[PDB]
């Protein structure tokens, strides 16, 4: 029986949940249990890969999009997937709209059923994106959920899926075995036949499992890569293909009133900012791993056609590191140590000491994180790492709880993704939503700019979009970018061919929950011969 050995996410103990509405599922359910209607590959440009659905038409005035459904797909209990299971999932979004991640409820007013297998959505607002938006929505089999009576607390112990993997066959407080659904569709397609997860902790107790050859896909980050991992072993690859935007997120709701009177000071952002050394935490924390990231925006210089050089020159200084442009900037803001503990404190004389955030285990993160600390007491600013696990970090953010975290983003073919995610205030309220842009800066025009982009298909009209949400966020430098790294991914030649590589560029490679594409690289692999 060919098994291949994933980790898509670190636990402390296996918790068998496999509802893909839940943030406390395993990381092995959207995808591999649900599959998508359609799988957009972000890195070739968000080219649709359909999947269950066989086709979509987008209207002409962008207001409602049909999809075909395949024929001949079943549940893995046997039963057909058709419209019905759509219809029912989306429905649930709006009668639970805790369970709506995307904040997609805003933008589908109803899902009708032409037929047995097409349905059509129509939107409140112009958006030819929607086909993606929709393409991430988890499908649930409605012949099952209906007869469940609180989907929001069902844990779908035993689920009956249309992916590629559906069967339970081991499940243990270290490990759990997911294999081959018994009537998946594209079976014949498929030569794995379980996904083996074991339980991992951290980065320190992957490091030690991966160069000891026992895993196979991963996409965590490795230290020393070469030396520990790649020269260890000729079956040990990697391929780092370049993503999004670091950077560290400033809650502008802070309940403290001192941290409040910092943090939502655009002046002591920028000195924030200008305190650190980017090219020294990517040399340190990344060894060498990613390029520095100067735009206040956060745009990145991967997307620089998208940018208007003017506001990137005008901004530039604020993100570039200057320890005596920090410390005049504080000073002139007022922000000055009157206490002696060398430590400036706020224009009203306030003390106060920045918690910097990012989840326990992440060590890259973790080390960026003091290394900061570091950086920011030579301009004065005091602050301290701390490390609270995943769940808890994410909480304090939905929240507003935290002060100051360091987080990545999701990265698409263009600058929305990033834009999107990490700014619009839509995203900002509702149980069920990524951390992403819980800052709590809020701007009409903003909103009204990022939500205008799928609006028309003229890309000279887009730029003009792009030039106007650049300007806006840099201008109120809404976070600290830092950096934009790479989607980490290492695979073992030792049990399966077929990985995606940079002679072999299929898509994003990452197995993390999030990058659907993981379901086409997992039917590319092949056990050894
Ligand atoms: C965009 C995003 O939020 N991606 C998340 C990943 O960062 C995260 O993976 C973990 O990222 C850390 C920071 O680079 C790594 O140190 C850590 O090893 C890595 N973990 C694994 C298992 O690869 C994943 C999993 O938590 O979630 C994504 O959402
Ligand atoms: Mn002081």
């Amino acid at each position: 029986r060919s098994e291949l050995t994933i980790v898509p996410d670190f636990y402390p103990t296996m918790v068998r949940n496999f509802n893909p509405y839940l943030a406390t599922n395993l990381r092995t359910t959207t995808d591999f249990i649900y599959e998508p209607l359609v799988v957009f590959n972000e890195m070739k440009g968000n080219t649709p890969v359909f999947r269950l659905a066989e086709s979509y038409k987008m209207a002409d005035d962008l207001m409602s999009v049909t999809f075909d459904i395949r024929k001949g797909v079943k549940w893995s209990d046997g039963e057909a997937f058709t419209a019905d299971d759509v219809v029912y999932s989306f429905g649930l979004l709006k009668a639970k709209p805790e369970l709506d991640q995307r904040g997609i409820n805003k933008w589908v007013t109803s899902v009708e059923k032409v037929d047995e297998y097409k349905v059509r959505f129509r939107l409140s607002e112009a958006n030819s994106n929607v086909p993606y938006e929709i393409s991430l929505i988890p499908i649930v089999a409605e012949h099952v959920w209906k007869d469940v009576k609180d989907p929001t607390t069902f844990t779908n112990e035993n689920p009956v899926g249309t992916g590629p993997f559906t069967v339970i066959d081991t499940f243990t407080p270290q490990l759990y075995i997911q294999c081959r659904n018994p009537n998946y569709w594209d079976a014949a397609n498929l030569e794995v036949d379980c996904l083996r997860v074991p339980q991992i902790a951290n980065n320190d107790q992957l490091l030690g499992k991966i160069v000891n050859s026992e895993l196979d896909w991963t996409s965590s980050f490795v230290p020393d890569i070469d030396r520990t991992y790649a020269a260890a072993n000729p079956n040990h690859h990697y391929w780092y293909p370049a993503a999004g935007t670091q950077a560290f997120m400033v809650n502008f709701k802070n309940p403290d009133p001192a941290k409040k009177e910092a943090l939502d000071n655009v002046d002591f952002r920028r000195a924030f900012s200008m305190a650190l050394d980017r090219q020294t935490i990517i040399d340190i924390a990344f060894y060498g791993s990613g390029t520095v990231n100067d735009f206040a925006s956060g745009l990145g210089y991967a997307f620089e056609a998208w940018s208007d050089e003017a506001t990137h020159k005008k901004y530039k200084g604020f993100n570039t590191y200057d320890v005596e442009g920090s410390k005049k900037l504080l000073a002139k803001a007022g922000f000055k140590d009157v206490n002696g503990d060398g430590f400036v404190e706020t224009p009203s004389g306030k003390s106060f000491e920045l918690l910097i955030q990012s989840p326990n285990g992440w060590t890259d993160f973790n080390n960026t994180v003091q290394l900061a600390v570091e950086q920011l007491q030579e301009v004065g600013i005091k602050a301290k790492a701390r490390t609270p696990e995943f769940a808890v970090y994410n909480q304090a953010m939905l929240e507003g709880t935290y002060d100051v975290a360091y987080t990545n983003y999701f990265h698409g073919a263009d600058p929305f993704t990033y834009w999107n995610s990490g700014y619009n205030s839509a995203l900002q309220s509702g149980d069920g939503m990524p951390r992403f842009a819980m800052h709590y800066f809020t701007d009409k025009k903003l909103d009204g700019l990022l939500d205008s982009f799928y609006k028309t298909a003229d890309k000279n009209e887009q730029l003009a979009i792009a030039h106007g949400i650049q300007k806006i966020i840099a201008e109120n430098q809404v976070t600290i970018p830092v950096m934009s790294g790479a989607w980490m991914y290492q695979y073992n030649t030792t049990r399966f061919t077929g990985w995606w590589s940079e002679e072999n560029p299929k898509g994003r490679p990452s197995v993390w929950a999030g990058i659907p594409e993981r379901l086409l690289h997992v039917l590319d692999l092949k056990p050894v011969k």
